[PDB]
């Protein structure tokens, strides 16, 4: 029933872009959408965002997260560690790469999802979700070597996955941080599964 | 170390604006970011709410309760959590609740409310609480649960169960072109991976 009928740039910046959507409600009338999309796809997606599995012997499991100065929010967010997906890079390789990027560790792929999006309300950024074990015991995880590219400042914070919820409220409310929507998603789900 | 140092507004849109961020790294080097807000953000904790509807039914499966939406910033139909912005001077669980029988016909009952979360945020400054609710579908109210969807508003009620929900979504995903939310994407991980 519903459809783009036409797009109209209202502003282009390096990185993003405001368009205003013209959509045919499905009773047959016109009507229109602030949108915001970025500049930088091609890809599967925009991006990939990494539910890291560490998993060490007689430890805990848990899930390792980002915290990093967003400009948009300005203040601090936990994250699971993402990034954009490069030119002709599979979203699994993104995944790798930002993960070593982020974090220092060196995992294996799980799953991946198929690309999801992130704000429909607002924009067409998308991701692919990348569930990854991290052998946590491997010599090549022992002193993990975070190696970030130009402008990334990144503390890697690992929470163990049984409690992580109850984790994560206390770093809110100890720490003045935002933590993201689908970290927190996971989170609730983790409690709630039954 | 980092924080914001001025964010000079590029183009303000009726609901969307594109600012200019300029922010302090923590090297002590001033850099800057493109940043979408929304401008209906008034002295709410958040944007908006999404609402977690666990709907509890003797004898059933308890299921999550999501719905399908044509997203114009997408160009297709996408599956989430029901969702909205919260309105000036309403609280997050009356926003949650409002939007839960607004967009399915149900009546709930709140469970939790999450602190405001980030949508998006290395694009935009977005928020929502994140309100669990249980709906007792053996009450009457629930029992033929009619939308009252607002003025372009046409949703579709999708109900799954939660102990299949990823592959009740892959499922829905292989037979037609829509795209699953992350928020949703993620729970139903965290339900696989509990
Ligand atoms: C009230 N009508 C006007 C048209 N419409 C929008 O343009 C809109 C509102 C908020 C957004 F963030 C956005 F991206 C788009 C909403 C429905
Ligand atoms: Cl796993
Ligand atoms: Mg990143
Ligand atoms: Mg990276
Ligand atoms: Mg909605
Ligand atoms: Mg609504």
């Amino acid at each position: 029933k519903q459809y783009i009928i036409s797009e109209e740039l209202i502003s282009e910046g390096k990185w993003v872009k405001l368009e205003k959507t013209t959509y045919m409600d499905p009773t047959g009338k016109t009507r229109t959408w602030e949108s915001v999309k970025r500049t930088t796809r091609k890809q599967t997606a925009d991006g990939v965002a990494v539910i890291p599995v560490l998993q060490r012997t007689l430890h805990y499991e848990c899930i390792v997260l980002v915290k990093q100065f967003r400009p948009p929010m300005g203040g601090y967010c936990i994250e699971f560690p993402a990034g954009l997906i490069d030119d002709g890079e599979t979203p699994e390789a993104a995944a790798l790469r930002e993960l070593e990027e982020e974090t220092g560790y060196k995992g294996d792929i799980a799953e991946c999802s198929p690309a999801v999006c992130m704000d429909p309300g607002l924009s067409n950024c998308t991701i692919h979700i990348v569930t990854v074990t991290i052998n946590g015991d491997d010599a090549e995880n022992a002193r993990p070597k975070p190696k970030p590219g130009d402008g990334e400042f990144v503390e890697v914070i690992s929470l163990p996955k049984n409690d992580l919820l109850q984790r994560l409220d206390a770093l809110v409310a100890e720490e003045h941080l935002t933590v993201d929507a689908r970290v927190y998603s996971y989170a609730l789900a983790l409690k709630h599964a039954n």
